[PDB]
């Protein structure tokens, strides 16, 4: 099957481009908007519409493969590629990438994805978001050519022989950590709520006392609201390094604190994302490794999820190798070509590291469908319900795709 | 080409099933839930998860057509089919419709959709949600057989010789009529905000003063936040009959009051949905017609959008024939077969009535893509951004689908 055409359309995402540098300097509030001057190049406002590029591969048989280019909300922030304005990046795809695809015979997903993930123009690598879209399109093209699900393609090429099963769906609440919890309970998230505990005083408490009461509220809320008695989701709470800050990164003091969180969470199981956030990757690994080893040596039944300083596939291998937490976050848009997600997940598996197949609230419905398929195929420990902060939509996009994929795969076994 | 297999999966939606009867009975808000006894049959809490049924037709070439069965959030309410629980209706599909689809030749969309729309079981019509889902799936099957967009199939069969263009996108705010407005301005909604003015004293104001003030605020908000000065969206406010109630359905008084909103909305054009809500369909048509008469005769360029008592295709024909409003809401989930959306729009356009291609917050990402296609094909006046109350997600689904479909058609025009 040849590719005969390549179309690009600009688009929306499930959220916003936020000027992080402006927000961290003290950008004020006004309704759903931020105020004051923009700090980051390219921004016209501190908050503006998040953008995507839909990449369409017209196939020889007339089918159309579809992937979406997207970046995180903090597009163009520290250590990221420039603000992903479709206007700036459609011309690159149309003049540098499309001619490399038109007339190409569709081969396996792995080699083609890798070619396009590493490709250079003027000796310079492609914007992560473009690699993200183009490889999603390529995966969808392989799947359509072979008449199977994207999951199945990824399984064949990255996880030979394995079963494809449902993956636990993790929902994120943002600051509305009470109302969106209700949403998640009612939509039966397998993992919840993130809770956006990004403030020591306001959100954690100076002694961690606020999060402690939140965990108790959360446990009770589930017991009260759940339709089915046997619905028992896993707690996943992101403390943006505030446990570290509130306890001066004292390994033992953090673990003692975390133990009381666990006591408060029971009967439910507790995952804490980003306990600490220290000053370099080496020392983040060490602090995660040792806090895990502390928790583990004492038999405190809480898991740590890596985030801060764990970005690249190389990072994923580094945190994995060194058991720097119990779960490593695989950051789908940041990794560029979606083949890297599968590589990263499969490394985690091979080394017994829990794999959180993540994403951004600022990507699309399509990009979410694709990476869900990857998550399923590689047996990730959980996948993010995404995009958007509405919760319902993100859960629907991700779980419905999961459900249909399992239906189709199961049909194929009995043929 | 035939359909070779049918798969049904249970799914989520962008929203919830709410027991409307209980909500009117006085169910108290608690977080994102409602307290107390359910009043409607089949409900187990006053708010429960929205449910969908993804319908997949496997065709003999190995492509998979996908349609989503979905109902309104007030599933099971007055004049409605029973609460659309997946577990209740999947077996109906599997037993009664799958055998009729497996082995069926793909001919044209129109006769296939009509057969399945009007299909009976033990003498009784099928649930509107099943008809909704099945016909979507059929439409997609037809498109995939012909290797064209869903829009092009509908254009070919209902709107011959027409171009397919972008359609104004309308966003709903729900009660958060302030912050969600900000969203819509940042995402550049063509029509906004709905505003859920569903209460006389709290929302409209007794003498209309609250809506008037909200209009003023809305106008300033757009001028305040718009990225580019020539963004001039259309105001569309739903008032749930309350202008009728506050002004004793007096035509002159209502005409006078909308004139003031119109004046307060300038430079922005205003549409008011459901100005009144009377005792029966006949008196509803008359009030709509006479109110439009007054405004038109007085040259107040503000429009009236029909809703209440305008439900089926005969109703849309009824409101069209008697110029009862300037626009009519085509209620996509409620109409069953999606072929009926095409018939209703095209009637409206043959007789110079605005066609509002609607939907629900409680349908799916897929149903929204499909009916968006129908809207474009028949050249609707506007389409609802949907599903979900998040706003961002429903705008992305609807508008990103819109842009891709136009890119594909434009390509086909140059082939
Ligand atoms: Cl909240
Ligand atoms: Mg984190
Ligand atoms: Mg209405």
């Amino acid at each position: 099957m040849k590719i005969v055409d390549v179309l690009c359309t600009p688009g929306l995402t499930g959220f916003y481009f936020d000027d992080q540098r402006a927000i961290k300097k003290g950008a004020g509030h006004d309704g759903f908007t931020y105020t004051g001057s923009t700090v980051t190049e390219g921004f016209t406002q501190v908050r503006q519409k998040g953008e995507s590029i839909s990449v369409l591969l017209v196939l020889e048989d007339g089918q159309v493969a579809h992937g979406d280019c997207a970046a995180v909300a903090y597009s163009g922030a520290g250590g990221r590629d420039p603000l992903f304005l479709a206007k700036d990046f459609i011309p690159v795809i149309e003049k540098e990438i499309a001619p490399k695809l038109i007339g190409r015979e569709i081969t396996n997903f792995k080699p083609m994805a890798e070619e396009f993930d590493k490709m250079t123009v003027n000796g310079n690598r492609l914007h992560t978001a473009i690699r993200y879209g183009i490889t999603q399109a390529i995966l969808d093209a392989v799947a359509k050519t072979r008449k199977v699900t994207m999951a199945e393609v990824i399984r064949d090429e990255y996880n030979p022989g394995a079963e494809i099963n449902a993956v636990p769906v993790f929902a994120q609440s943002g600051d509305d950590r009470y109302d969106n919890v209700d949403k998640m309970i009612i939509k039966e998230a397998d993992v919840l709520p993130h809770a956006l505990i990004n403030n020591v005083e306001e959100k954690l408490g100076l002694k961690g006392e606020k999060l402690l009461e939140y965990v108790k509220w959360l446990r009770d809320r589930i017991i009260k609201l759940r339709v089915r008695e046997d619905y028992a989701p896993i707690f996943h709470i992101d403390v943006y390094g505030t446990i570290g800050a509130a306890f001066d990164v004292d390994i033992k003091a953090m673990a003692d604190y975390i133990q009381t969180l666990a006591e408060a969470a029971k009967p439910f199981h507790l995952r804490i994302e980003g306990p600490m956030d220290v000053e370099d990757r080496q020392k983040q690994m060490e602090a995660m490794r040792d806090l895990r080893a502390e928790l583990d040596g004492r038999g405190v039944d809480a898991e740590l999820v890596a985030d801060e300083w764990c970005n690249t596939v190389e990072d994923v291998k580094f945190f994995t190798d060194n058991k720097a937490g119990h779960m490593v976050q695989i950051k789908t848009p940041d990794l560029g070509g979606v083949n890297n997600i599968a590589d990263a997940i499969m490394y985690c598996k091979a080394n017994g590291m829990g794999a959180y197949c993540g994403g951004t609230c600022n990507e699309t419905n399509r990009s979410a469908e694709v990476t869900t398929n990857i998550g399923m195929a590689c047996g990730a420990r959980q996948v993010l319900a995404k995009p958007g902060m509405g919760v319902d939509e993100g859960m629907m996009i991700v779980k419905n795709e999961m459900n249909r994929v399992l239906a189709l795969v199961g049909r194929r076994k009995k043929l």
